């Protein structure tokens, strides 16, 4: 099915995986920690950072047609940030569901990909009632 | 289930949404539309950029106390920046998929919350075959 | 059959709608709300105005060329203005479709596209016998 | 069944009819031509603004039932203005056609002319499926 | 029974409701918010303020009963302003409700309108017995 | 059941009362007499301003603290003006009581009371059929 990939680029800190047959689409992580001191307790806050980028040519417009001619290829990027204590990260996965179903609300169900922010968009928390 | 939530800001770019039952815990979408010329063709780009913001009480030491005593709140903040060509919605919305499972793969699935990342994980491309 | 438009800005006094297949293709609607006195009696009167906007390529001699490069693409506008008091609508509607019928009978019928006048065109007034 | 005008001014490029029964009602035609480059070639430009203009008494008391009685005229103004190329007419036409229906969808059939719009409208486009 | 209105004006601050058939009287509510210290904890205080407007005409002449005349429109303005901090919107409602019944208690059931004051009225406190 | 306070200070224009057992919460209606012209004739316009003060504690923490010490109090304000002829009072009166329904399908049974607006509320007017 999906291309596997592997990675280009091993570090304590990133990791860079690519497409074996397309080198253009790479998928990057990194992880930043802090020792971070709140009230009196102590917490390991880390900073998740995933990056997804594609390489694809813009559509196919019209005047010199044949089968033989390529578009220049646009950017297509997904940023994601992860920042939270792992002290509490059952919580923090929770909250990842939350905003990937909210983000699927807005945009993979809605015209935020278009431009147009729905306001009447059902949102809704991580806090099961 | 999910305690949904109501628009506290409005704007063409911006709407924040916030629980009633509990006020901090806000998913804020904002949106950015651009004409970005491609090298020969002119394409409407689209960024969205999308905030969920909760904020979580530290944890409390094994059988600290009854509720006398408050704890200070984390920061479990999750940013996600979508950007793409409006013509190209139908692949985008595949890569958006594709990386939601490659978050999972080593945030939900793995120790990435933890500062463990392994670069043996099962990293998957968008094209399909 | 027609391939209808998403809304993408949508305020309490603007909306505009665009192609989402051929974007630059936009239907605008505007309206202007104020207090207007006539004699002792004071009316509300709307300004509504209406924007179409097609964005269309030179005309194609027949068998010219085939279908990759853009070639320079002129505008097509519409714009309709439409004043008059909430509190006499009906008639309103009815001056709107002898408009319709007018701008029919010299543009869709006659030679008023190509920029010729007729003064024997059959203008009808909106009053009934 | 309605009152045809007549030509009050001629003119190369205005023309004004009016109801000799009630001169208060005129509807007038306007257009001025040009001579554009695309680029490739020169195209004439005609840009034809017409005007609809009913001066109507305010609307009566409820009930008031009598021919004494007599209020000052709002007026009731529509303006169209047409553009493009006259080489694409044909389509110009078409284009008309999908901005009559639109601003229908919106004014006549819907309530926007008391003030007020609706983002939920069916908007379709110029190009058909 | 009652007119519904809808709102005219739309703003994540200010929303007004209108009457289609009688554009003439309003109902405007706007929320302004502000996080407020009391020393021991953080606020967050809501200030809501709901203004009811109506154009009435000046009573008609005592047995005129005859729908051709007609005299201007006076003002008939309600102005609510309802201060506290959310968290006590349970305490606040009974608040309001004693408010409305000490309301009622002067200008609905008392001289009050008329411009009579009595300080024997029977007064009711918000906190019970 | 509810307890009653006493007038503390009464003039022709303006009675203050406060809860003997406890002080600072106030209510006190204050009336403005004015002669307006409208039209030909001239009426007398009566401008009523209700206020409704609590002093309020901050929320206390279930099962927090023992009973001695005053911690700082919050203002929780209610004000109400009543603008019109007294000439009109009937019609006034159910523009009252048209007002407290809004009011209360808003804050009372809505979520303005946290800061939460509702364009889809069932707002109505005093015009009944």
């Amino acid at each position: 099915a999906n291309k596997p990939m592997q990675p280009i680029t091993s570090t304590a800190n990133k990791i860079v995986w690519s497409d074996p047959t397309r080198l253009s689409t790479t998928f990057s992580a990194s992880l930043l920690r802090q020792r971070v001191k709140v009230g009196i307790a102590e917490l390991n806050n880390v900073s998740g950072q995933y990056v997804s980028v594609y390489k694809r040519p813009a559509p196919k417009p019209e005047g010199c047609a044949d089968a033989c001619v390529i578009m220049p290829n646009e950017n297509q990027s997904i940023r994601t940030v992860i920042s939270g204590s792992a002290e509490n990260l059952a919580t923090l996965k929770a909250e990842w569901e939350t905003h990937k179903r909210n983000v699927d609300t807005l945009f993979a169900s809605g015209n935020a990909g278009l431009g147009f922010l729905d306001p009447t968009a059902a949102i809704v928390s991580s806090d099961t009632t």
